């Protein structure tokens, strides 16, 4: 026989004291390593110093040689999770005399039952206790309903093994949510460690629940519910800790495949592990199965045209998984970094239908992730108000979380090393965790996936811009009415418009208005850059429309905004080339098509309409004309107003009529240039200043000059008349 | 008629041969898009309505423009000559 | 719902209705706390809920097929007349144009002003008659297929050849 | 555990009830056959499909006369998701006949003579009985085209 | 720190002898590496060109580049001094 | 797989001698992907080239076919054939 590996199951029996503890070991292999049935054995995950001496030995023939049984009271503190290996060791030491040893509570109630008989009567049962302290589900607490754990914390080798005996020690009362930090105990995960993806763990918890727990309903159905569920998403955005803690969470049995290490040289070796671990998931009832990296796994066959152990494993497996009855009970789990690399033969809708997308946390599900990272972390160790976590949740947008964690990393290092290098090795204590490390370590640290397909824009509100409100007004009832009136269009017939055009000269804010709108609006907002797609990407450029679409479609209704549109369709100047006609095909196919295409808002803004083909100019596609033209004197008198409100006014010398009638030829970006010409003008000269002279205002007018020229006006004002 | 079949026409006060008389030089596509400009008027004001009046048809014809110029016609009818 | 799954295709179909009956089941445990799943049922609400959620898996369809009746053009009926008796004698009198003799028109030219309704027409005269009708647009198969242009061209041809008239 | 338990009848001890069920009960998990009913709108291809196997295997003495080299393969081709495997294993559910499938890529190995002895094994097998069915799945990915990809192994 | 250019005008070749893919590439690069969603405040960017007609229009914007400084020829004092 | 086997046949067929009475012959689908050494007139000097054939050699198989088919099973005349 000679068995490496073993794997693990619960004990079928209830109760507590008979099952923990124990182990149900076949004899022939405690036989093969003289185990007397009255001595201690150790098992370990494959290693990592573990022991876990537990007492008492295997009986009757029921169970496999293979399998051995410890219950899940032990397995609670290593994390031993179900399918994990272990090994069987020889050597062991005789526990001495425990003593000082104390109990605490897992929930919020402390010292309750002082009595304690189902403890008490714990203590002539405790054979080859342990410090971590088992965790007992404590059966009925005698009246009062509901259940309270216990948890010891104080009672080479990764837990000395003891001998508890009544009278010679102390038991203390005491309340602490997890083990003494010292002993270096693993800390199982939760859900509560994961956050700001609410509604993805929901769909997750929901989509493993449903065909798990409740087969019998689909069974009935006749529906064959399905067995594999895919997480693509960037990598660093926590799909291996929601596949780890999914599996904790989960009673049911859990396999891993590990990939490479199980594909070898031999080609039916594969083939023969992967048939291994099917049977085994489907000869216990409840077992998830997961796959971790499916995309090195599983690569495209049409992409890699490789038949060594890539193609055979891809079709067994797909054979293997498609031959499951549907009365069975099992899930499979595949993580990949990009939808596009995976075969579409598992991407069909027959296998891999279910879905979860993951994408890049947004400001509040941010500001969640590091309120819990501060709230795992102790609280002593640092200060740091609610504003102060949302400053840094403003100031983080690239960062996907991984990156959040090497930034915190960073900066606890270099907190250490600023308390080493000044106050020369003094107590950690008082050197806490100042905001100012984080931002030098934000600095010193890039985010890794600045490169991102969409462009989370920050939000900008109404006051900012300053406007007449006409624009404003005409935006406001111009895009809302399909998103929220969508009943209201269809009793009263006709189509949506299902399209803005955006055109005005140079230095506008048709940009700053549409993420105004945005922000007001409480739809979701969605931004693509226009040259940093399709220029970058010479063929991928089809690629990501179709997958930014499929995106926006699937994401509820929202409303796109493309920064340049004009380099999207040089189709008319300077010649046209392959890329420019796939991308002009394919922003006409999926504006106008098949697809009724109602929730989705496209909204376009372009530099000027010369560089635009006259097919994107039809009816039924962007047909709203927008003028967008240069502030008029009101709006560059309110956003002066917040430049004068920036520092002292009154006794500045200036008003704002004249300001505004000086300088009405300028835009909004000509204002803001002027403004930071005066202010820097002001403080050169005797350093500070309180405020700024008219005489700062006129020298920047005079020096710098609009460059605007009235023939572009005129054009584009012909062209507004023409259209 | 098949777009206004949607809603009433006895009080919406329009006549068919006016209603053809100034759309003349537009299109069948210009007409949808005209329509569409006129029901999006009405339903932006007063929040739902069951009609639509004259006023909002003739601001959505004014807003809006036929985009085809007579020369373009010109050179189809020659060419159509010329086959 | 057939009239609404024109992308869809067989195990398309079936995903879309397990999606209705995942998200049926979903909302009813979401609102009525694991009440009988005898009484949920299933509504056309969750059905265009699940066809939004999910896209078809074959949208990228070599040839494409909406039906349309004569009522929405509402032409002159002279088009109409000329659409209806130039093309139905090929496919309909072929045994007098045999005992005739002479050779068939095989070929329709349609040149317009931008924005009429000439692929509208044609719809509209494809759903009314019975003869199988195949539409593919033209600079959708040439632009992105450098190679493969001649053997799409060559199996649509093929494909309209062999199934019927 | 088991996917049937095993039952003893005897007169007497137990009353046999009349009813009417079109299938078992649905806590059995008993698989169910499909039928013709199953697939639809496909009523000329599955008509042409009955008439290719009706014909070469029912009526071999009239081809044979003839002496017309009566077809052998039947090929199924379309889009993915069509429907063609529920063709095939409806065919092969409603026809007594023998059946024999090809795993493809599991049967092919790094020996490259075992390959060609299972083939010639599964081939004798099928005609050492006369009423036979062979099935091929995913034939491209087997025997890819020769021009195309120039690998011999 | 400050970031200097020997040349630019090479930089945005995209208005004359037409405009290369990598030409397009490095000048979009630059300028949203300039201006961007980062603040940028420590980081100085000094762009020098032999002749600015060889520089794009849509890199001269206020708020990227706008600083001109003439830099013309040495007069009679500092042509002494550095003699 | 290749270069061996094309060299040890070129040398058995250059090993042959003039008595024995020995003849290899060898159809391929296309000559022009056929190694040189091979079309070399020395070992496969005599070459049967067949193209496609007319009307008449048509006419001839058909005939053929359906005399072997036998009339017990089918009527036509030669114009059918023919045509």
């Amino acid at each position: 026989k000679l068995p490496a590996e073993f794997i693990t199951r619960p004990h079928p029996s209830k109760d507590h004291g008979k099952e923990t503890c124990t182990a149900y070991i076949h004899p022939n292999v405690l036989s093969s390593l003289e185990i007397n049935p009255g001595s201690f054995c150790t098992v370990g995950k494959i290693g990592e110093n573990g022991i876990l001496v537990i007492a008492r030995a295997g009986d009757e023939e029921v169970h496999p040689v293979n399998v051995i049984t410890l219950s899940t009271t032990i397995r609670s503190v290593g994390n031993l999770i179900l399918g994990d290996r272990l090994e069987l060791k020889k050597a062991q030491v005789q526990p001495p005399y425990a003593t000082k040893v104390t109990v605490g509570s897992l929930q919020g109630y402390n010292i309750l039952e002082c009595m304690e008989e189902k403890v008490i009567q714990k203590l002539l049962d405790d054979s080859g206790v342990i410090m971590p302290g088992m965790i007992f589900q404590n059966l009925k607490t005698k009246a009062g309903d509901e259940s309270i754990d216990v948890v010891i914390t104080d009672a080479f080798y990764l837990s000395p093994p003891f001998i508890f005996r009544k009278g010679s020690t102390h038991i203390t009362f005491s309340k602490e949510t997890q083990a003494n930090r010292k002993y270096n105990l693993p800390e199982p995960l939760s859900y509560a460690a994961v956050g700001g993806l609410d509604k993805e763990i929901e769909s997750l918890k929901s989509a493993i629940e449903i065909p798990l727990h409740q087969p019998t309903l689909f069974s009935s159905f006749g529906v064959s519910p399905p067995r594999g569920i895919l997480l693509h998403g960037p990598p660093g955005t926590g799909k291996t800790m929601l596949l780890r803690v999914v599996a904790n969470t989960s009673n049911a049995h859990v396999l891993t495949i590990n990939g490479p290490s199980i594909v070898s040289k031999y080609l039916g070796e594969t083939e023969a592990a992967l048939r291994d671990i099917f049977n085994e998931a489907r000869k216990y009832q409840p077992s998830i199965i997961f796959i971790d990296e499916i995309d090195s796994i599983a690569p495209n066959r049409a992409n890699d045209d490789s038949g060594e152990v890539e193609s055979r494993v891809v079709a067994t497996l797909l054979t293997l998984m498609d031959g499951m009855g549907a009365a069975g009970k099992v899930v499979v789990i595949a993580a990949t970094n990009r939808p596009n690399s995976v075969d579409p033969a598992l991407r069909r809708p027959g296998r891999f239908d279910q879905e979860v997308e993951i994408g890049i946390p947004d400001v509040d599900a941010r500001f969640d992730i590091l309120t819990k990272q501060f709230s795992r972390m102790s609280s002593d160790r640092h200060v740091l108000d609610s504003e102060a976590i949302k400053y840094i949740a403003s100031k983080t947008h690239g960062y996907v979380g991984a990156d959040l964690t090497a930034l915190c990393r960073e900066s606890v290092m270099k907190t250490i090393q600023r308390g080493l290098g000044t106050d020369a090795n003094i107590d950690k204590f008082s050197l806490k965790v100042t905001l100012k490390d984080v931002e030098s370590a934000m600095v010193d640290i890039r985010p890794s996936a600045m490169r991102e397909i969409f462009l989370e824009m920050p939000k900008v509100y109404w006051s900012d811009i300053g406007g007449q409100e006409e624009l404003k007004t005409k935006m406001k009832e111009m895009i809302q009415l399909p998103l929220e009136a969508s009943e209201t269009f269809a009793r009263l017939g006709i189509s949506a418009p299902k399209g803005v055009l955006l055109y005005g000269p140079p230095g506008c804010s048709k940009t700053l208005t549409a993420k105004a709108l945005a922000t007001e609006s409480g739809i979701n907002f969605l931004a693509v850059k226009g040259p940093e797609i399709f220029n970058k990407y010479v063929g991928e450029s089809e690629r990501a429309i179709r997958e930014i679409f499929r995106k926006a479609r699937s994401a509820a209704p929202s409303i796109i905004f493309f920064d340049e549109i004009d380099a999207l369709s040089p189709d008319r100047d300077g010649s046209s080339t392959s890329a420019a006609n796939h991308v002009l095909t394919s922003l006409l196919n999926e504006i106008d098509g098949v697809e009724e295409l109602k929730g989705v808002v496209i909204v376009a803004a372009t530099n000027r309409p010369d560089e635009i083909d006259a097919a994107l100019l039809r009816p039924g596609r962007l047909d709203r004309h927008i003028y967008v033209g240069p502030p008029d004197v009101n709006a560059r008198l309110e956003i002066l107003k917040k430049c004068t409100k920036k520092f002292n006014t009154e006794e500045s010398g200036v008003d704002l009529h004249e300001l505004a009638d000086r300088t009405e030829g300028y835009s909004g970006a000509e204002v803001v240039l002027l403004c930071q010409e005066a202010g820097l003008a002001a403080i050169m000269e005797d350093l500070d200043v309180a405020k700024v002279e008219l005489r700062h205002f006129e020298k920047a007018f005079k020096g710098i000059a609009r460059g605007i020229t009235p023939e572009m006006l005129s054009y584009y004002e012909e062209f507004a008349l023409r259209s």
